[PDB]
């Protein structure tokens, strides 16, 4: 029994980061670069309608993840409570973090889901939850989490990260994750 | 700025661990026995010990009582310490546990050690660990230790600057109760406690915890209803620096 087990992240793809957008585009454009620096795959869309925005996230949920450490999934900036806005309705949070419990979606079973929300709870085991709260420059948190992700991103542990961005943005309104992962994570340079 | 920054440890005291628990209920709750709680007690009480805490247990206090003595609890210096922990063995469900008589809002019992109404912890550590749930009545299959097993119903929320929130099981999950040994969850965590408490930092610990705690199996043979119900813990972390308990 080793406390330094890491999730294997040596699948041939990081995997799919999906940004749904609802000063809100530095956020949305800053996440993009760094997400991809780190080798993810990212689609980004905007003011979907509710029965769009279940359409896409499912189709995603349905592919195969075989072949891939993770997911990534950020929603900026909706949610308040337990809630996220698509154009013309909420949406349980819950109802879309579900497509990924292990029942549901089994190519990502045993991998990391990673769920970021920003402010205008969800579980499964291997999540985490990062709420942004529990300018044309963008916003503090996720500034800071982009800050975090370039100077940092491919060398500490994710949850480390994460207490850093809890530093920086608490030094200014205090965000906060969740954690349900059951191994250390890194985003070590793949290939 | 630092990425390797660590609350400061270098107190003259570790800090208080407070222990409530709860094994039974006033009849009108309705709510079974939590057999096995005072092991999950016992236990928790030698792990932090050992890790330098003046550990204050209370068994079955009425909620007036409870709110008394972490009311007490709250108001005393802290400014020597280096941190806060609290754990609650009850029974509960949404945003409450239960005292031996009525419900306690969770954001209640933390709402005291926060910046404002606690000065002396402001920056340090609080911690919070929760194993919580309803008991209901179950279905046996079958015609000492057992296994009792119910649905997670505690909602595992954060809590304010530097609080940690951990919880044995997360939504749509199920906590476990060894009627003899203890809970799955109190059980993982003391044995981590055990042999990484002083090495390893806290929330890489409770990481640990959730990997032992969520590999668990029942045996079907000897507990049929109960696999394969599997338990998720969780924590809610709004720390802002590295945690350990390095030896004083």
């Amino acid at each position: 029994f080793d406390p330094a087990e890491k999730y294997k992240m040596d699948h041939r793809r990081r995997g799919i980061a999906l940004i749904f957008n609802h000063g809100t585009c530095a956020d949305r454009d800053n996440l993009t670069r760094r997400f991809s620096d780190l080798g993810f795959e990212v689609k980004c869309f905007n003011d979907l309608k509710a029965e769009e925005l279940l359409l896409k996230i499912h189709e995603v949920s349905t592919v195969s993840h075989a072949d891939a450490d993770c997911f990534v999934c950020v929603f900026l900036s909706a949610g308040e409570g337990n809630h996220i806005y698509a154009y013309d309705a909420k949406i349980e949070i819950q109802t879309l973090t579900g497509l990924f419990k292990g029942d549901k979606c089994h190519s990502l079973v045993g991998k990391p889901k990673i769920f970021i929300i920003q402010a205008c709870l969800p579980a499964g085991a291997d999540f985490l939850m990062c709420y942004s709260v529990a300018t044309v420059n963008g916003s503090w948190y996720i500034q800071d989490l982009c800050e975090m992700l370039g100077k940092y991103g491919s060398s500490l542990e994710f949850t480390e990260l994460l207490t850093l961005v809890n530093r920086k943005v608490s030094q200014r309104q205090v965000p906060c994750f969740a954690s349900m992962l059951t191994k250390k994570l890194h985003f070590f340079p793949k290939s």
